């Protein structure tokens, strides 16, 4: 039972606009919301693919803020923890950058915060910064505080 | 199992009238809602045939806007993903064009948007544009925004 | 079948900032609440990992006192009471100290209070005294009152 | 399937605070009430060890009153009623006395009242009088009216 | 599946004080209430022993009339209807008498009332008069209108 | 309301009859009992002799004038194949015993639905003789139809049930 709940807050004073959600592995059961206005919250979810397949649920999605840049946020809940370990990363990409294979490659193989059930903080730049955390359970929970 | 639930935004400036629900593959448990008023949402569904039958889920839908043309839309959630994938496409067919094999071969075999759970935007013509996305999961649900 | 509900009262008069929650074994279905206002008691839980795996519910977690100090709380809920038992403790670590393997080892191998369903008192220093308990049951509940 | 519930009235003219609960066998899924103010009825419960164990929920708990002494209450719901039997007693102990193995055996091997489903009254002393009961059922339930 | 709900109304003009509840076999899942005030209805219940044991729920209990006398109720629902049958009786005892083995002896071989769902009427003496009835099934009802 | 709660004589209709019938819970041999009180006196609960069958609710102790009663019955719950065939005796305040019977057997293949209402002389507690005399005087078959009988002593009866085991007493006791 692998699934992830994603919650991101928008305080930056601008309107957030949906770009896409790329899925290296796994799938979602809910369509990602097209808008999350200022002083509002975002909800997203995912799950391991139906059927007895030994693969994780690894995906990322891109979100367009009113600032004209794009958040790159990822999650990775794996089926096997023998080698795979849960990871999550947040970055802001200049301009309108669509989430894709390369976005997950960059965020996963850059400095993705370990899913050690610990809050992680860093300045995303562009006057924006993230406070996020994702749990290490087989069914993971994630929550990101985007701060200006 | 693959059951589809389709919602579409009618912000095209004209109330839509349901013409027919051409189901290339699979069937549904609800009737194509006849009227889609302005500033409302149109909900429909579809699902594989009951029983262990190796046939996918494809249907093509037509609606008559007040602009004098007809929207041509279809969905495709295959039975076996080993050889096919999720697909969709949105078009406007001139005048009175009922849903049939026509739009299915014109769109699914034309330039269909991949069912990769990504937001797609293009000008449908006649001063109308579409904004849709549908998850790659078998149990998928899609939102397609039609605006003038 | 092991789990533990964790609740901490914040009488200290200052909001507690969530730092992290290191888990030596086991995971959680809830995230660490980022803020703990004064006169507001925390709610949290920990649980045994999915599967017939011999893993316990043993973890430590810390918060940031508004006084600029780190308050760390540990619990111990083993799966096998034959070789182990319930254990819990609080130890305050000056400044910003992250909960880690060292946190868990030091709290579990210092003077941790037995989960004998018995209330325990000790002034944790820095003008803060802990009053707490956690039941011997494998599906225990933990309640700690932090008094100034 | 053995069960024991504890409800103690407090007409002692002062505040009551929980000291600890000692369980020779069994455990409780609830927290000892840190406070049972005057003219307010205590709430407590317990049950045998979950699993195929041939041990009942035989236990006792020491509870502190504002009078300056400890009220000690024991219960004995056995697993094998064929050799064993239901039991309960309450003794008053000078100063702060903590429930332990000695406390359990004293309240068990002293003059404990039978699980006769019948009210028992005896002068506990120190201005405190006891009127209590608990059923002979395996799901025994105990109620004591502590009055002056 | 042997059980009985036992009720008595206190019209006698004074509060009734609970004394005890002697049991030869069977037990109750609810503590016998401490008092039955004037113009109030008492609720009691009992059940057969847990486990596949060839036993019924036969017992008795006593209450103190505030005028200064003890009233006691007998009930008997056997497990094996092939040989034994339901029986019940009530007669007020002088002063304060505890329900016990002798109480149920005198109340079960003491001309018990045949609970064939038919009213049983006699004067208890001391200015008090009973009125009660039960069914003959394993789940009978015990309602007594004690009146002056 | 409840089987046993007193309701007005006009209130004891077929609707309330089936309501109390279904209130007890669905068993094949289930009987609803309710007797219209136009007898000119308050009825007193004598007893309910049960050669067979059982029930949950109690005889209404007081049945005031212009105020009928409610009652329900149910088949036995055990390893015995019998129906809810039984009877009970009432007593109007006019000074006589109101004796009613209700035969709702488990097996309609051999036995059949029957009922009968009589005013037995004096204080006549319900017993085996009660039910047997009511069943062998003139047992009214469960024909889903009314049966009218002069009860005597300035009393008469008008009652009915269903044919099947889902019996339903709504009997009008008049002058």
């Amino acid at each position: 039972s692998r699934k992830i709940a994603v919650g991101i807050d928008n305080e930056s004073g601008g309107t957030w606009t949906a770009l896409n959600a790329y899925f290296r592995s796994g799938t979602t059961d809910v369509i990602l919301p097209e808008f999350v206005p200022n002083t509002k919250a975002l909800l997203y979810s995912g799950r391991k693919d139906t059927g007895p397949v030994a693969t994780g649920a690894v995906a990322a999605f891109a979100y367009y803020m009113s600032s004209g840049n794009t958040l790159g946020v990822m999650f990775s809940v794996p089926f096997d923890y023998n080698w795979y370990s849960n990871w999550w990363d947040v970055k802001i990409y200049s301009g309108k950058r669509r989430a894709d294979q390369g976005m997950y490659e960059d965020l996963y193989y850059g400095n993705p915060y370990r899913g050690d059930n610990g809050w992680h903080e860093k300045n995303l730049g562009y006057g924006l910064r993230m406070k996020g955390i994702m749990t290490s359970a087989g069914e993971a929970k994630m929550q990101i505080k985007i701060s200006r």
